């Protein structure tokens, strides 16, 4: 609209406040309001891609860019002992917002299975 | 060596067998020998990147490519109700092999937290 019609679109357009960590021309990172670890933030693309299953071949760089920004923000937030990155797709994956988002969690030992 | 010096390097060079799903000029996907869901496979880059924290800006496309291949393989393996993609970094993240790898799990309801 630009930014999509989900709550993420409101965050991107600054219609509703968020604890934004970093922002560039392609994405934005902000803290998850329901953290599952001491540090839990999300990196979302400004381009609205509803689900990872709908991403096209041309979205390759953009998707890779979310992971680069994620590792940079994780280092900046002091997650030197490690972290886990997660992308949820659909019902079975637990996707709650239909705008592609990358979860980054750390600050504690992450267990296995990953859910 | 090419392909790295971890077991992944042996798989890439076909020195040890694996249940390979797909392979292109940049990556390879194969089933995880210790599945945590009905469908659990990995997509690994042929270029040896030890950890996601060490990936450079130029590895952006390659990292994005692992996710595109992942969603394509997930659809091909019949994971139409969803899945979860996971990248583990370091001790806290549970990274067991020092070669960047993307986990794709589905075929069951994935829970939250993701570990
Ligand atoms: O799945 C989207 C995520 O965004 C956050 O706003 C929620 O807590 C959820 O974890
Ligand atoms: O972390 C690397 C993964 O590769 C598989 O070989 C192991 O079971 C493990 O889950």
């Amino acid at each position: 609209r630009p930014g999509g019609d989900t709550i993420f679109g409101k965050i991107i357009r600054k219609e509703i406040p968020a604890k934004i960590i970093f922002e560039d021309d392609q994405c934005l990172a902000f803290h998850d309001i329901s953290p599952q670890a001491p540090t839990h933030f999300l990196v979302i693309p400004k381009k609205h891609i509803s689900q990872i299953s709908a991403a096209e071949d041309a979205d390759e760089s953009l998707l890779g860019h979310l992971m680069i920004v994620g590792k940079k923000c994780a280092a900046d937030l002091g997650l030197k002992k490690g972290y886990r990155m997660v992308v949820n797709e659909g019902s079975d994956g637990g996707q709650s917002v239909y705008h592609v988002h990358l979860h980054v969690l750390g600050g504690r030992q992450m267990n296995w299975p990953p859910g």
